[PDB]
């Protein structure tokens, strides 16, 4: 469904060292929707099959629930003093700076495990998707977060690789705490 | 098995002459393992049966082994520097240019031994199964080596055989000296 299966002891049908099929790859409709299908077919892609990609989905899932609390919070406030909300605010060091972070590292993952081949999408056009696929599941207006503003995200993602924010190594236990347990923690 | 067999005497089972027969193939989604099928069955074609297969194998085998022992060194030097590996380095002059280079050599003589037909896949479509299968077989990270970068080297080498570097004649000389070696005798 939309929330992934809780995995508590964290077994998967697939080994990790096994790359993950793709979905049909014929042409340019299919290479955009790569991600999207490994991220909802869970027919073709059940949860519990592969590692990477329930990381992956688990990272979503907590971005999206945050998006969702924060843009709210943020609607909220704006209509309390009166004023039409004009865009939303994202800051670069809470809560959903991180679990964006974790979209990012688990995309990169999942990227990685797909089998190769030459319809494979390139990274550039493969982590091009994941704003869309955010926003959809997301519901936050384009208006009020553009897929601009997850482009500028990601590369300060990717500059941050290359304050006490956690650790690739921090984030994957975030990840795997809330898969396991459906556990989320946000510090107040 | 994942390695080729030795053959100190350079001894094969068929001529050099003899087309290689395709394997079995219902679909385009066979079609498109034919590369990795010829590559790695080994019961349908095992290793001293054809030179021209058994030399791409040994070229993919050098190429696999210098191209993970390279991205080891790179990401141990990139941990002991405090550093995220972010892209892997792939020098143009070295052994693994040079084991490539065998790769694409060899890749190119197996599809002219292929039994022509109505099912022999075309060229652009069999060369193309040619980075997916040293990326699988490899298991570097294609967001620290991408398809795009082998693209790029293969068009390198088709640019170069339209200096400093081994020759056509070189490279199979290195080819047989690698399926040679290791027998326990010098020959
Ligand atoms: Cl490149």
């Amino acid at each position: 469904q939309r929330h992934v299966q809780l995995n508590p002891e964290l077994r998967f049908e697939r080994p990790d060292k096994e790359y993950i099929p793709l979905p049909p790859l014929r042409d340019m409709q299919d290479m955009v929707k790569v991600l999207f299908l490994l991220s909802t077919d869970k027919k073709r892609y059940p949860d519990g099959r592969h590692r990477t990609l329930d990381y992956f989905r688990v990272a979503v899932e907590m971005f999206v629930t945050e998006v969702r609390q924060e843009y709210k919070r943020q609607y909220q406030q704006a209509q309390r003093n009166g004023r039409a909300m004009q865009r939303f605010t994202w800051k670069n060091s809470g809560e959903l700076a991180i679990c964006f972070a974790c979209c990012c590292d688990n995309v990169k993952l999942l990227y990685d495990s797909l089998q190769p081949g030459p319809l494979k999408p390139l990274w550039d056009a493969f982590v091009g998707q994941l704003p869309p696929m955010l926003i959809v599941q997301s519901r936050v207006p384009e208006t009020m977060l553009s897929s601009q503003t997850y482009h500028t995200k990601y590369m300060d993602w990717v500059k941050g690789g290359t304050v006490r924010f956690p650790s690739v190594a921090d984030r994957r236990v975030k990840v795997e705490t809330y898969l396991r347990s459906g556990a989320g923690y946000k510090i107040e």
